[PDB]
């Protein structure tokens, strides 16, 4: 979006994002506020009216009290992996936190993109009363749901395949052109559903 845009969503995002105590790439952490400044405004002044925070952590995410519980936990389809919830980089749902540094594809995540992802799963489930679960996503959910790849993940549950297309709508001009080849029904949704 147009630079002004930009800013005055970042000006609502100091009011959502909470930096973290301990060392971080401060710049690498900005970036990912850049980042979740392309969401619609109304998306982003509605996380901020239910006082939603996105946790922006500096290092693994059960090394943080409110998530210590979920230390030694193996995710969901991740059993034989080795890998724990000790070894996720984000969540999203009715919270959110984001190791930063691990934004990209593969950095233990299958995502476009770790912030917009996450971020997609709290306004799914805080602001749109899991639309994602709605009659109308789901019969576009059932025709173009395997379209992002991932099949077996984002093609079984429709709110990940929710959060996957809105992450590819507002990261950047490119991811949101395959998004509109690739799910055009699913695009157009997401485009009604910011008017
Ligand atoms: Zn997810």
């Amino acid at each position: 979006m147009d630079s002004t845009t930009i800013q005055q969503n970042k000006d609502t995002l100091s009011q959502i994002v909470v930096f973290p105590t301990g060392n971080y790439d401060k710049n690498e952490a900005n970036a990912m506020v850049n980042r979740l400044a392309n969401i619609d405004g109304k998306y982003l002044n509605a996380l901020k009216q239910n006082n939603l925070k996105i946790k922006l952590l500096s290092g693994k995410l059960t090394d943080e009290k409110e998530y210590a519980y979920l230390k030694g936990v193996v995710p969901r389809g991740w059993e034989g992996t080795g890998k724990t919830w000790d070894d996720v980089p984000g969540l999203g749902g009715s919270t959110v936190a984001l190791r930063i540094g691990f934004s990209n594809k593969g950095k233990g995540h299958d995502a476009i993109n770790l912030e917009l992802h996450e971020t997609a799963h709290a306004i799914d489930h805080i602001v749109l009363n899991d639309i994602s679960k709605s009659a109308q996503f789901k019969q576009i959910f059932a025709k173009e749901g395997r379209s992002l790849g991932n099949v077996n993940y984002l093609g079984v549950y429709p709110e990940e395949f929710f959060a996957e297309s809105f992450a590819y709508y507002y990261l950047n001009q490119d991811t949101n052109s395959k998004l509109k080849s690739a799910c055009p029904q699913t695009y157009s949704f997401l485009q009604n559903l910011a008017k």
